[PDB]
């Protein structure tokens, strides 16, 4: 297992460079996130290699499709054994319900099922283009609320909103964040994705130690 | 390369079933669509395996992420040599621009870059949960217009919007459709037509395809 809430983003262009960083660290100190870049390049096999090496994996593919296809993609993630997988709440309640129901047969050995609400990249201008008058946080709030209605395990959101979300949605609703690793823990966050501060550091392990220690 | 506008959806749950079907057909008669069902199970190597068999491939993963991540995913698809790849218009105009710019190094060898607008699964009630009061057809038209503004090659849409989108967006702008029949889809202006079970679960898929192509 691992006591850490830290998930280290592996956003590498190349297999060996990723694994050479992964050798330098220990499954006890963090989990790993595998996103669309490395998955499109290497496939589930890279996730298996991380599993061999003892790590738990957040498969961050942000599934956004019709309900049958998302349910089958999420079930494939569960068959792969990953620890967390995410879907777009923008896919709607039926799609999330279907992703949830696909995991029921896996029991307590299913990955956590997290919704992306509003991508951290989106400003209000981006939202106007798509016909969303609200602010990024009000729309994210509405999507988070829809996510909890469908019984998913939690949402991706800013640490700024952790306070507000743990309020409206409950303590057990997991908040994943893609404001210090101390300030965020106190404000509600459950797991913390951190990339370059760890992967571009000199002693990622010590950096890991330092974040963890707080 | 085939002259057929048919793209047969590979939505199997294992490699051997998929290959049993694919080895029955000829790459001159159709293209193949690989979506999340099979990419999450078998990864990019399955795409390379289909190319070894001579097929062109629509990688249907519907990338919806921040711009710099989508852009890397799109370039990974072009490095794979796929014929088509898609993204969600919902990711916004900067994500689509970043996707298009990721294909500039690949020149004429680049995949066609297509944006999903509204998934065919979404009814008005599914959209209202999200704060969209526009009808699906109108929300898709809005996303389709944004897609063309960003310089992408076309959109996924229903044959029911085909005539509309060709009027609004022009003959060059590609329409990929996933009840109207093939010939009627063509007549409406659809460029490429994804077809799944009618072919994959047919008695003789070689014969079902040939009948489809004959009407086109
Ligand atoms: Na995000
Ligand atoms: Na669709």
């Amino acid at each position: 297992i691992t006591s850490s809430p830290v998930v280290v983003a592996l956003d590498y262009d190349n297999r060996d460079k990723a694994l050479a960083f992964v050798e330098r660290i220990d499954p006890r100190d963090c989990r790993l996130k595998v996103g669309k870049e490395m998955f499109t390049l290497l496939g589930p096999q890279f996730v298996r290699d991380l599993h061999q090496r003892g790590f738990e994996v957040f498969l961050d593919l942000k599934f956004h499709d019709i309900p049958n296809t998302t349910a089958r993609a999420v079930a494939a993630a569960a068959e792969l054994g990953v620890w967390m997988v995410n879907v777009h709440a923008s896919g709607g309640a039926r799609m999330m319900t279907a992703a949830r129901e696909a995991l029921l047969p896996f029991g307590k050995e299913a990955p956590l099922l997290i919704a992306v609400t509003v991508l951290t990249s989106m400003e209000a201008s981006d939202l106007q283009d798509l016909g969303i008058m609200l602010s990024p946080a009000d729309h994210a709030a509405k999507l988070a609320a829809l996510t909890k209605r469908c019984g998913l395990d939690g949402v991706v959101c800013s640490a700024q909103e952790a306070v507000r979300f743990k309020q409206e949605l409950g303590q057990e609703f997991k908040l994943v964040t893609p404001m210090t690793p101390e300030q965020a823990q106190q404000a509600g966050v459950d797991y913390m994705v951190i990339g370059r501060p760890v992967t571009q550091s000199a002693d990622p392990v010590a950096t890991l130690a330092s974040i963890n220690a707080s």
